[PDB]
């Protein structure tokens, strides 16, 4: 029960790693968990979703 980010132009495979360790670097405990098989990424817990969006962004993976 945390927070849900879903991105239909998001290269799979290939940013799944980048996002995870991105989020969960900055955000402690907080258990990031991102699908690109489902191009879903989902971070249990709480985190700010403020900080999360930019991580997404300045990976380069926005949808439409």
């Amino acid at each position: 029960a945390g927070l849900s980010f879903h991105v239909e132009d998001m290269t799979c495979g290939h940013c799944a790693g980048v996002i995870k360790g991105a989020i969960e670097k900055t955000v402690p405990g907080a258990a990031v968990h991102a699908d690109p098989a489902s191009r879903t990424v989902v971070v249990g817990g709480v985190s700010d979703a403020a900080h999360i969006a930019e991580i997404i962004t300045a990976a380069g993976y926005t949808p439409e």
